[PDB]
This record gives C-alpha cells, structure tokens and sequence, in this order.
C-alpha cells in the first residue's frame, strides 16, 4: 500500500505559478493516478527509496548518495540536499557533471498544491561556475481525485556567459528527459503496488 | 558489432509522431531517446540483418525458444510485414507458467524524414481467456536533440469475444510491456555503444 495524506479526495485544484520570462515549461498537466498526498508522499516523503528510484531510472545518472527526508519535516520551509553524476554527451560537452540539488518546500497544502524547488549546480559543465538551474516542481489535484505534475525551469545567472544558450536549452532538453523518467517511475510505482507482477 | 546500419538522411530536426492515443490505450514508454540516427535504430529493430532483433527478444528473461526471425517481406516499406513466435514464461500467473507469442508485425508508415510506425499484433493463446483477445502495440520511433532516436510504444488489447478477466488482462499486459520495453532499450543502447 502506498503512503497517504488528508485528504484523501479532492475536487481539481490550480497552482499558483508565477511563471518569468526566462522560465519554461517542461511539462504541464501530466496526470499520475493517485491522490496528491499519496505522490507527494512519494516524491518527497520519509521513505526516500521512492524519490531514490525516480533518479536511478536514468541510467545516465549514477553515484546517487542516499537521499535525506525533508527538514524540520515535510513542510513549507522544509529543505533537502543531496548529488549524484550524470552522464552527458560528450561530443556536445563533457562526459559527465555533478549534480548538486537542493530542494526547498516553497509551499505546501495537501487541498490545494505542493510547490518544491529545485536548485542544481553542475559545476563540471563548460561556464558551470556561472549559473544555477532552478526548476519548480508543482502538484496538485487532477481529475478523479488523481495528480497533475507542471514543472518550469529556469537559469540563474550568477555570472555572465558566452554559452549561455546552450546551457539553457541542454538543460530545458536535458529536463524533458528527466522529467520523462520521473512521470513514468511515478505512475510504475503506482501501477505495480496495484497489480500482480506478470512476467519475470 | 563494429560497424550499424544506416539510413538517409542521418541527421534530422527533431520530429515527432501523431501518436493517436484514444480511451483504451495506455502508454508503455514515451520519449525513450536512443542515441543513434533514426534511420540506424529502425535497421536494428526492423532491418534485414534480423540479429540485433533476436538479441533484443532474448535479453528478456522471460523469453524463450526464439526463432530465426525473417525479414519484413516483400520489403522494409509501408505494407511490408512479418510473422514470427516466441514463448514467455508468465510469473504470478492464474493460468498456465508460460504462453506461446504469435507476432505479427506490420510497418504502418516508414519515412526516414519524419517518423516509422511498425504494429505489433500478437495472440497468447494459453493465457486464460486467450482465445477472446489479441494485443497491438504500436512502436514509434522519430528524431530527438541531436540527431538521435525517440521511442513511444502505446498498447491496447483487441477484444475479438466477451471476457470477464477483461480487466487483468489488460493491466497484466502493461506491466508484461513495460519489462519487455525496458529490455529492449538496454539492448539497442548497448548495441550503439558498443559500436
Ligand atoms: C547544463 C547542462 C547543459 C550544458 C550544455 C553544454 C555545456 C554541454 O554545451 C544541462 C544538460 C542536462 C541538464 C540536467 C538535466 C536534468 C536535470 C535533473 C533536474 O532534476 C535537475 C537539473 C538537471 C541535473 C539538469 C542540470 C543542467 C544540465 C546538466
Ligand atoms: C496476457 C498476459 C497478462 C494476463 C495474464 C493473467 C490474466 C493470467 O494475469 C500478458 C502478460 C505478459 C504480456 C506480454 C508482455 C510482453 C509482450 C512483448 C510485446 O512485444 C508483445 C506483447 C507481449 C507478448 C505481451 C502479451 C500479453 C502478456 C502475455
């Protein structure tokens, strides 16, 4: 059985998204059949495994640390960090980079939507010690007492770039990928506590 | 092993397909990148040379007795299709172990500018309620960043009669595809890489 929040049920609900100029989006409105508790629960509940096996589904993503739970708790002004590798293209760029994430609960009501941010430093990328990825994370009720996940990113510049439109498409295109990943490990996860296994 | 099959062109802008998703479809997997032309991974899966296929069916675990498999005839192009059989053993079954697989493929649309569609129909007649269904999955595959392959597969089942284990039947063969499309990813990106 997967975990829970109240409540359980709930009409449709809208974020609050205050989207920038700079911002895209990656996805919006992907359905995952489970209430919104349940998959935030999921995501970023106490029980890491779940968030663990979202990152591992990429199997360019290895060296993944053991993910924390939230602090204080699962709660807005909650925070979590952790790293991992990422293989890259390395005709484009280098083979690999560091990923380290931070995520900060920028909101969060089980009625309405959850907001988690995540800032991620790559710092082995070309012109990786002038930006910051930030990308935002939102859940909220879908159809039938289901989620719908919308996810907006964005570069932070610190630092002045000459690659600064191919950092920000590789990473727009690298997040519709992971994002992909992320949905699909979401919904099996939900599909396989459901179901008997039939193969294997 | 050294040297893959290509097809023109072998660099394209990304496309993407018209994948028709109606009510009684789910998605397998979508947007699958493989890192390789769109015209290289359609010879791996669907090509003349049928060894990469073979070894794509048997890096699943649960397959077994994998034929030779033919050629798509008269040839690789739109109308052109092929028949061949397999058995996969079945885990939590409420039938027998196994199953015998009787595939049909059929390519739906080919053009190396945009998109291949290749249909699956395939009939698992010692599966309970099997006499009453067909599955068909739909394999897109289209150009992603960088000149490199995307993959969507879509299933649904056929109902050729009534069924009562209409429900399992349809869930079991989702997850069954999700295993089997995984598998097929791994092999075609380790025969890519290893080239
Ligand atoms: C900055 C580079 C692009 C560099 C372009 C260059 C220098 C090779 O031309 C992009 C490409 C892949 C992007 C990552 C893809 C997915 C994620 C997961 C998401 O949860 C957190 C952000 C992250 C790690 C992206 C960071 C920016 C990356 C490395
Ligand atoms: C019909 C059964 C599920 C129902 C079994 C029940 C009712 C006993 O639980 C499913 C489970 C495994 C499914 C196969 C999985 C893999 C593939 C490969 C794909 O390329 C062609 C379809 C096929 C053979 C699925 C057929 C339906 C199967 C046997």
């Amino acid at each position: 059985t997967l975990p829970k929040m109240e409540p359980s049920s709930h009409a449709p609900t809208e974020p609050d998204i205050q989207k920038d100029k700079d911002d895209s989006i990656i996805r919006e409105n992907e359905n995952i059949p489970a209430p919104l508790g349940t998959v935030v629960q999921l995501l970023f509940g106490s029980n890491t495994e779940y968030m663990q096996k979202v990152i591992t589904r990429d199997k360019n993503n290895v060296n993944v640390e053991t993910i924390p739970k939230f602090t204080p708790s699962l709660v807005e002004g909650g925070s979590r960090h952790y790293e991992y590798t990422k293989k890259l293209n390395n005709s484009i760029g280098p083979k690999q980079t560091k990923c380290l994430l931070t995520e900060s609960i920028e909101h969060m009501d089980i009625n309405n939507y959850v907001l988690v941010t995540q800032t991620t430093k790559t710092p082995d990328v070309p012109s990786g010690s002038n930006f910051a990825v930030e990308s935002k994370i939102f859940l909220f009720w879908g159809q039938h007492d289901t989620t719908n996940m919308t996810v907006i990113t964005k570069i932070n510049w610190t630092s002045k770039s000459f690659l600064k439109g191919a950092i920000e498409k590789g990473s727009v295109e690298g997040q519709k990928v992971s994002v992909d990943y992320m949905l699909s490990e979401l919904r099996d996860i939900i599909s396989r506590a459901k179901s008997k296994k039939p193969v294997k």
